[PDB]
């Protein structure tokens, strides 16, 4: 049946666009595309016109997540499914769709208050191959796996699960992390394609909608050089290099100019439909800088 | 639809835990994990926290079989299917689920009286790779094929088949073995994944719930060394090395300290949905020690 | 340069041809070919007219080993190499070559007194496919690996090595086996193609030229059924099922009607040019019947 | 022609054997084998009886490197080659060969004074599979690539190159590293098989024969866990995680109890015969702890 | 060293060119190329300008075989080899080379009197793809295997073998065929590339230089349709469909308008350097029409 | 033996460096590297520090071709080979080698007067991945095939062939092109690795040393976009898109700012050692702009 198939794009808003352009290009290798618009620019990772929209005059947080469906029949079926289950949606007119550069667009909000968009028909600029903002050994892993994954704030995990399950995602609690206070932190991870997960969440308080965004390189050499760029430029590393037990990627977590975290990574594992859980990482991800919502002992 | 996907774990109870630890490690290569609990320890075969729970103060028999489903949606669908067909089940609370180290758990009994558990979300310790209790050339075959297979006692084969069929298993009578008394022994074999079978049974009387447990090595060299360990230690071999016509594995059957049989093996064939039957083994499995419920001529 | 490329054929002489025909067909699956000759018959394993010649009125021992070279240029080069190094050879005339069914033939004796023949151009009966003397799951491993391997008697290992090295073989001591008397038994193993070895020897006394002949099945099921045939017919098994550390095949050693041993096997490893040695088997090969020159503890 | 084919074994001497046993097992995953000898024990990495001999009462440095040749013909040819070129060698008697557990042994010293042994016929314990001293996800990369690589002290690079070239190695200067004093450090790297290099050296002063030993894991997860073990145990890391431009492995450099460095690594590239050079690493290998002969800026 | 690498071209002379054009196109699928020359036309099988030259006003027999060498260095080395061994050759001038459309050409005669040419640098018309003279399912097997194979007349097999061996061919007697008169017919087969053989011969009397030419289709369907064309047109079939024991191709032998035989075939086996012989075909090749030099019982 | 293995680098001199930087980046996608030197800059195509050196104040022509050998042993052997055959060479000192950024360098001139350099040990900047001067779908084909190929001026083809043959190249006349005046233009093509050819030449008069340089893209899309860039910018196209019969690449020929031609291409075929020749292209390469030394009808 009709389901979301990838995380297609995301919009963020920032207080310092100039800092973001330098950060995205030099530290990460993303491509900056400026179409001369007064209030925004774009970041590219592949042939798509863009994967991230960076709005100016902002709040240093997530503005929207854009989830792709295969085509108009799936768009319409999913819209009606959401309406029938009691969710509030709005089908956008052509001007709004053109703003996002998509053929069809609807807007809603997830149960945690995160603005959520569902669309079909992204604009692909095959004439304009990706050209990274610094030299790269490789490129990014996108394609059928979409742009990456995020953890976002939720207030009720069961409600969030219900919503994303309706959209076609699968998954549940995969981490039960012991905390010094004696409690346990539970995090749930959900997939909609071969990427281990595309969205994840728990019930931890959070000042921002977005906890982190993970972007995946094809080559280990690019991940390593990115890590070095963070160290040389003295950018906060919240979690050191390590490998989580679910996605099995080599990754670290570092500060963006907006204060939420980017997780550059390499060698993510294929999603599995069979639920299991873990109580720690395979190695690493030790805490270094704190204050980023990830002061947990993963070992 | 919703179905059992593997034999996930099993619990046994023993009169002599010390003998079992030495047996499991030296004779078989399993890993002993002791979490300091007064009444039990664990045996590992792979990344799962455990595959076998060994309870003390016991009856030298099977305590429960734990069957895995993919996730919560399948768990709930299967529970309702069992209720609708007239079977008695109990959904366990968090304390009971935590005892088994699973995210969701229900308890029932099969038609032969064997305690049967259905669960989702096993605990996987990716941080703690399998470390066998003796040096091994290889490891065990688990993964999508679960821990192994068992033959268990039944009083009514048709009723047992009905139950396991509802759980999603497939299979029927595969062996019709001539007996000297002129009768025929019929054994049925059922699969839920690529392992040739996970559960099997006939209508033969049996003092114990468990007839045998089969564990599969990846390497022939480990099977051979295990066989040698049984011979050198003068442990009863009930059936000598041979190959059954259905699962096509090289195996032998030897006594455990509890009196039921372990069947170490190598090179099991992929399960097939097309039913057929056989009247003898390919070779071997000659009777040596008797008194173990397998005094049959397989040739 | 010119070298021997395989063990092509062998001739044996027997006191009881009728017993040998039944043994070869029923116990091993070889094909008997009788061309109506008063004093001999043939055993086939593949498309070659034959691999073993069985002479009547015999001594229950090896008569000759026939080693193949690629063609006439290699035959002539090797002959001259042997002459130059001081060995005595005789190039056979057409009648003698026709007896062996080869295009070119020379006769000599190895340093241990074993009659040795070098030939080119075997007769292949492509019109007459192998038809085993009992039903087989598979066939034999021959082709570029020749018929099998043998251990034969030698009185001076260094001299034997010199001879076989000149013929193009490679290898050296691979087993140093501790003996109860405190000594060590050293055995050397030499290859001329991908079969782990084709000829092997040590300095142990021996009543016969031939210690054993190894024949390799393509299928484990045929090895197992052969083993069962020996057990059911109460034929002496000198060494039980096991795996040697060099050739890595699953094999056992059983009595032939002539008193020397046959070693049926399966899954032999590829020969390696890098010399190493071992002090025991991987598993098995325990002594059962004694008196066959292999009363050694291989573990 | 005759050439060295791998780094087969090495001998070291230590002041604190107990510390070394704990280090090798817990920090690296090597297997300790103690044969009850008063003055030494062994470390295993694979089926070889051992790869490293650890002598007691020592100097906390390298004692010998053992280089393998394929067999006796290569051993003898290489010996004569060394003699003809003016080097001093000694062919060892059986007692000395048995000490090293090899079939043939010769002793010499390289131009830098490093004791060098050439041997054929290592002892392989196929009956005794590797069993790591801590749980491992994988195993080590050995086989045709030998045990690993080392950098050792030399006083004259041209002379060292001449010697190793005669032994069959290939390679030359691959790194020209700028130094603050305005000079350049040149390091040469030589291979004898598919491992990027087995021996390397420059003309830098050094208090010890051995600068570092590199051991390669099959799995990234084991490298990462080893790195974590060094951090958690507060063991000096001389060079942080990084990738050199020649061997292309992910590696770090850490202190051993003897004061020279171990370089655990993963994913080494295949050796190439075409010489090239580099002036920096791909990423990482930043200096952390100093005093280990590697205070160079690799970037 | 320098060797012939393929049968590149052949020249024939015919009494009836019109009949030959119809035969080659309709019966075989060859392509006729007429360059407007008064005395000859060409037959193509692939991208080469031609593979067969058909001269008018002829003798209904072979005129020359053209054997290719890789380049000028091999041409010159082979010429000198022939001169040194006592053979008479002539290096052709540019006009003669241009006649054959080659870069270098020499002319000689084999020991049986067959005009033999050795050349390098054939003309390839990549602009002019093969276009068969009738519709074909597939194409011909040429490439590294050259145009096909022939049997030609010889008066002294040993002398012929000496000559072709000098040119770089390998092979010897492969068939010993019993004849009713009690004799044996011996035929020798020699290869210079992966085609089972390119030239073959025995000592049988023959009115023509050429006994047969074999051409190989890529598709069985084309062989079958060709066979049908011979039957429907009532063209003599000398040997019915069958498979020879050496080349293992499905083939039949049919009359050409010139009276010698064409052997269309499919699925020829790869040449082997190891000599063996056979005394019959695998099946078929029964005699039908006689008078073509192949009245032998192959079974 | 010792041979050249690739076209490693080339040096050109130009009158207009600014025009060349824009041309190389925008029209071709090469990377400009400027090290701040007053008289030159570099063009990159891969990890090598550079492949082309662009000298200022120049003659708008080739300055030198740099041919790579595997290492110092090959360098020294080739030098002595050249000296023994009567050619004049000079082994360069360290300053001259450092200028070219190589470990060893010698200078000579080919028989046509083209400055020729032979070197070992290029500088590879693995830390600095290729970053094209415009967005590219793919990258360039270099690696074991070197930078590309060139046609250069010669006055005596036989002499040129002798020289390049000594260096280890293979090949001969591959094109015989009919000319309206009734003559034939012969061009010879020589390879030293898998690239169809690396150097080619005939005896046509030429105002410049360099006729053309061919650079090969991995992706057809980049070739096509480059072609479009030439059309849109109204740059002379001397030969339109087409495919030559030898190298089988899709290519066109366009003017550089220096007046000699660049041949961007895609899908070149593997070099073959077997000489053949052609009299036309497969398609295309029609003449458009004239005056570039390629006014020939290739069809
Ligand atoms: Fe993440
Ligand atoms: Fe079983
Ligand atoms: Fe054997
Ligand atoms: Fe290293
Ligand atoms: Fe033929
Ligand atoms: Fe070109
Ligand atoms: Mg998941
Ligand atoms: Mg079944
Ligand atoms: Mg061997
Ligand atoms: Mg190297
Ligand atoms: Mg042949
Ligand atoms: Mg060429």
């Amino acid at each position: 049946n009709a389901a979301v198939i990838e995380l297609g794009y995301m919009g963020i808003s920032v207080k310092d666009p100039d800092a973001w352009k330098s950060f995205a290009t030099d530290m990460l290798g993303l491509q900056v595309l400026d179409e001369g618009e007064k209030d925004r620019f774009y970041l590219r990772m592949d042939y798509w016109h863009h994967r991230i929209v960076v709005h100016h005059n902002g709040q240093d947080d997530l503005e929207y997540l854009g989830w792709r469906v295969a085509g108009k029949p799936e768009f319409e079926a999913l819209g009606q499914k959401l309406i029938d289950a009691g969710y509030k949606i709005r089908i956008c007119d052509k001007v709004e769709a053109q703003e996002r550069m998509v053929l069809g667009l609807m807007k809603t909000e997830d149960p945690g208050g995160n603005p959520t968009e569902i669309f079909w028909g992204p604009r692909i600029d095959m004439s304009n191959p990706f050209h990274p903002g610094r030299p790269l050994h490789g490129k990014f892993v996108t394609g059928d796996q979409g742009l990456g994954h995020c953890i976002v704030r939720q207030t009720d995990v069961a409600e969030a699960h219900k919503f994303y399950s309706l959209l076609g995602f699968r998954g549940d609690v995969e981490y039960r992390i012991p905390l010094p206070n004696g409690m346990t932190a539970e995090l749930s991870f959900m997939h909609c394609n071969a990427r281990d997960h595309s969205i994840a969440f728990g019930a931890m308080p959070a000042a921002k909608r977005l906890n982190h965004l993970m972007l995946e390189y094809t080559h280990m050499e690019d991940l390593g050089y990115t890590h070095q760029q963070f160290v040389k430029n003295e950018i906060d590393i919240a979690l050191q290099l390590g490998i989580h037990a679910n996605d099995k990627a080599l990754t670290f977590y570092g500060a963006t100019p907006s204060g939420w975290l980017i997780e550059p990574g390499w060698r993510g594992a294929t999603a599995i439909d069979e639920a299991e859980y873990y109580v720690g990482d395979i190695f690493g991800h030790g805490v270094e800088a704190t204050g980023y919502g990830l002061d947990v002992k993963l070992s």
